[PDB]
């Protein structure tokens, strides 16, 4: 089954906490050859929290990102029917993304990886929320847009207000 | 400044603006010329509709299109937003869309929820009797940005989009 993501899991590889940013690096680097599956508005998020910062910092992060979608296999897609029904006959605190995300890991019973710590909590997800996985993680190319691009920091603010 | 009736827009309304039809082009470049200086929104899920479809194009074409793209989300006031509470509430009650794709669903809840004005080239929609009281006329079509976001457009005019990019995403 497809390892699902969330935007905390792709921007982490920039997070503050190192601790944050090793777990992101480990699973990109544990699923950088395998697939990945993504949503549109975990997508947008990603971008609404980036097109924020100046435009030199754009400048060096986005060629990263760009040829991280572009050379692994990251699925991009939209929630199904069955997920969007799912979602509205949810009891709640979340926001209506958040829902749709809680009901496609549990509609398809999909791994699950995040650092959103209102969704960590949540009963509901942790029969699918798995371990993240544990430097030079990616193809070598890869590696350095990678570095050039941290100077880029991300942090809880970043997803509190976006 | 925040507008009550701030236009709403969609993925074919931004990637209009790279269009293999010159009239399409024509018309989202008259739209974005026109709101330049205006709020416009769009949601967290069209924004990846748009990077979707581009992330399959070639390195080449994605690095000449992208900076245009990520220049203009950060000059206009884009406002990039999820959907609230009553917009979900409606996309699941409205059992006339199963047609249509979750995200679809999302976006004419919202446009229909909060009466918004509505600007998309998705003959999909277009035909929904709930939508038409708010869908709106393109502004006359178009250099319409400032000098280097217009150089920014040419350069990323070698990058065509295409009415079926919208249908395998």
């Amino acid at each position: 089954s497809i390892a699902v993501i969330d935007a905390t899991v792709f921007m982490g590889m920039h997070h503050s906490d190192p601790e944050v940013r090793a777990q992101s690096l480990g699973f990109f680097g544990a699923f950088y050859s395998r697939q990945v599956m993504m949503s549109f508005g975990q997508i947008g998020i990603c971008d609404a929290i980036i097109w924020k910062k100046s435009r030199h910092l754009q400048d060096v992060y986005y060629p990263f990102m760009d040829v991280l979608h572009t050379d692994m296999d990251i699925q991009r897609q939209g929630y199904c029917n069955k997920v969007l029904k799912r979602a509205c006959l949810e009891p709640d605190r979340l926001s209506v993304e958040k829902r749709l995300l809680v009901a496609h890991v549990v509609e398809h019973q999909l791994p699950f990886y995040t650092h959103d710590d209102s969704l960590r909590e949540l009963g509901l997800l942790k029969p699918f929320l798995k371990t993240f996985p544990a430097s030079s993680v990616f193809p070598e190319n890869l590696q350095r847009l990678y570095e050039q691009s941290m100077e880029m920091t991300i942090g809880k603010e970043d997803f509190q207000h976006v």
